[PDB]
RNA sequence: CGCCACUUCAUGGAAAUAAAUCACUCACGAAUGUCUU
């Protein structure tokens, strides 16, 4: 009945359009945070996607998300949606197809956000993540780092930024932290993550428009890689317990897939919303 | 005039060389520029 953390875990490519005026080759760019330039989803897009999924359940939509745009009478929604910040991203590797890349700065920002928002299971996650971050800083000692926690993953190569994965044996990764951040997790410096998540390294796809075999238009598209993880905060205010429980159970159902992003018909931005499990 | 055979069985040179290494076209088009209480 308070602020809750949700994880997105996109199962496909995701393209949430900024609508910004492009200065380069990529016509369609993805939404990025103003301050940190990390990929993000606007709260309006999150609310739109979740309302689209639940649109059939009219009472739940009216109670939680509010009235329709054409409704003759307006009811404010009881649920407040926040921005979805990038948690982890898949990066190309050599021993494995990919690794889930996280940075120290995004971990610190997540800790600050949970402290500021006071999530449901905030305390244990804050304590364990703070201990992990302090151990990481103790082992790094001001140097650029890339730490794997699976012993088999030692010596892994991040392809885009040519760095090698080290294994600190005295830094334990708790199972809940693995469930939150992902499997085959790599913790590296935020400079490496910023380079990996910048415009020159995010996947760019060429697209065509053909009329009777003649190309009408050409443009390039930017997408967020599949299996990337994003987190947002949901504030319910104080909604009906039955509608809120229905919303949480439907969201956490393994068979529930939410479409966030532009290209729905060609399978862009299908995700599985998770809840912060108790530690 | 008679009688009678042995010997030798591939070396040297050339073992790739130039020309073209992407060209032209499309590089966003249409809708929405606020709407409902």
């Amino acid at each position: 009945m308070t602020t809750r953390m949700y994880v997105i875990n996109t199962l496909s490519n995701m393209h949430v359009g900024s609508g910004e005026v492009n200065y380069g080759v990529i016509a369609n760019l993805i939404q990025r945070d103003s301050v940190t330039n990390l990929p993000n989803i606007n709260s309006s897009g999150l609310k739109g996607a979740i309302r689209e999924y639940f649109k059939e359940n009219e009472d739940l939509v009216r109670e939680l998300f509010g009235s329709a745009p054409r409704d003759e009478k307006t009811l404010p929604g009881k649920v407040r949606f926040f921005e979805a910040n990038l948690l982890s991203m898949p990066v190309r590797s050599d021993k494995v197809p990919f690794l889930m890349a996280i940075s120290d700065e995004v971990l610190q920002e997540l800790i600050t956000k949970m402290k500021f928002f006071n999530c449901e299971e905030a305390t244990q996650y804050i304590s364990h993540l703070s201990t992990l971050l302090d151990n990481i800083k103790t082992q790094a000692q001001g140097t650029d780092f890339a730490y794997v926690f699976d012993p088999l993953l030692q010596g892994a190569i991040i392809e885009e930024v040519s760095i090698r994965a080290t294994c600190p044996s005295h830094i334990p990764l708790q199972p809940s932290l693995k469930k939150l951040l992902g499997d085959r997790l790599v913790i590296l410096s935020h400079k490496y993550f910023s380079i990996l998540s910048d415009d020159n390294h995010l996947p760019v796809l060429s697209r065509n428009n053909l009329e009777n075999g003649q190309s009408a238009n050409l443009w390039y598209e930017q997408v967020l890689p599949r299996y990337s993880r994003l987190y947002f905060m949901l504030m319910d205010g104080n909604a009906q317990s039955e509608y809120l429980k229905k919303f949480r159970d439907t969201l956490c159902t393994p068979s529930t897939i939410i479409q966030i992003g532009a290209n729905a018909s060609i399978g862009y931005g299908y995700c599985q919303i998770s809840e912060l499990s108790p530690f």
